[PDB]
């Protein structure tokens, strides 16, 4: 009777409580948190959030659920998007009198999420880890079309990336390290 | 609908119906024309026009259904294919549509897939997708397929989801054709 992804606790939290970032590392600093958290929580290195652009409140945060929640479209960025518009009770984001959205991300989209961006009505894209650094661990991005970032720079979505990539790659290969099926008490 | 603890899209009653009802339908243009039902009455359930269905690919069992909830449901990710596929992932318990002993997948749309619903139909496991109206077709209507790769059909089959293109087509112009006409 409905599609329906569960949040865990923590995803719930952070959802919950009024938070203002300013700074893009602020912001990136926080969905690096919400990586940690979701790989702690069963999910993937995976994490997002939807920010007035403009002045750093957050309105909406999601994570990977896609084992978990037993759903293959359950990606960072679709549950970011999707619960700051169910927040803001309209599909559009850009809507009239909405203030301008920013999506952050722990990684640059792949190609569904990438169509999810340009349908959202987000002005803005950031992201840490790059494509490659993705693929590295075997997360697949897809076939996104050629010079992807054009493509949203051509749609008015600004396309920022390498945002904290440090961290983020740290976070990606402590994932990788402990995702194996040989008890590891370190993990 | 918004809630505390879950990402939620309800379903309007003749989904919830679809997606309970037992239906069998072996023929390929048997599975196009009852999703082709669906898309009209989404249209009357204030959506836009377009569903999908997952079924199994050989018996034609139907898994699970989905239309465009886009407006209603204030999700832009709420397109017929990724709720068809999501809410098939649900009842078969898995993420992965293609997990070992699984009988395979075939995702029947009522149009050729976004680009967003392309990357979906590729993660979803699905082995086959058929499709109804071409991406013209939807664009001549006003819905945008964004940018998706050069040979998007080539980019399915090399990751062995077989595609076919135009089953019934005229029938689900029809009722493209009646949509734009009704604004
Ligand atoms: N490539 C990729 N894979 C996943 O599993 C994701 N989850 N959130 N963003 C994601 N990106
Ligand atoms: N382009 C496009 N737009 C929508 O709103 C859809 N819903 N289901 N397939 C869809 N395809
Ligand atoms: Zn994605
Ligand atoms: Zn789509």
């Amino acid at each position: 009777d409905a599609l329906h992804i569960g949040l865990p606790p923590f995803l719930v939290q952070a959802n919950n409580e009024p938070r203002v970032l300013a700074a893009p590392e602020a912001r990136m600093g926080y969905v690096l948190e919400l990586v940690r958290a979701n790989i702690a929580a069963d999910g993937g290195p995976f994490a997002a959030a939807v920010f007035e652009r403009d002045s750093g409140l957050l309105i909406a945060a999601g994570t990977q659920r896609v084992v978990p929640g037993r759903c293959s479209a359950a990606h960072a960025e679709i549950l970011a998007l999707s619960l700051a518009q169910a927040k803001l009770d309209t599909h559009d984001l850009s809507a009239d009198g909405l203030p301008a959205c920013e999506l952050v991300t722990s990684a640059e989209p792949c190609v569904m999420c990438f169509g999810a961006v340009i349908w959202s009505g987000v002005r803005s894209l950031v992201c840490a880890a790059r494509s490659d650094d993705v693929e590295a661990i075997g997360f697949d991005e897809g076939p996104r079309p050629e010079n992807w970032m054009g493509g949203l720079e051509a749609r008015g979505i600004t396309v920022t990336t390498g945002l904290l990539r440090d961290a983020a790659c740290a976070l990606l290969r402590e994932y990788n390290a402990c995702n194996g099926v040989i008890y590891n008490a370190r993990c």
